[PDB]
């Protein structure tokens, strides 16, 4: 199994263990203003499309996108 982050917050502590379907992470921006503590981090199947000032990140690590 793989673990991802699931809140906005950067230094939260939230985070959900990913089942079969996602085996990878993702965390990309959610809003400019207050961005500092603003993004979308979930479980997913694989690199998200989209644009590059989204700060898409990929990976499948335990809270990669921490």
């Amino acid at each position: 199994m793989l673990t991802c982050l699931n809140c906005p917050e950067m230094f939260c502590g939230k985070f959900q263990i990913c089942r079969n379907g996602e085996k990878i992470c993702f965390k990309k921006l959610h809003q400019r203003r207050a961005l500092s503590w603003r993004y979308i981090r979930g479980c997913a199947d694989t690199c998200p499309v989209g644009k590059p000032y989204e700060m898409i990140e990929c990976c499948s690590t335990d809270k990669c996108n921490r």
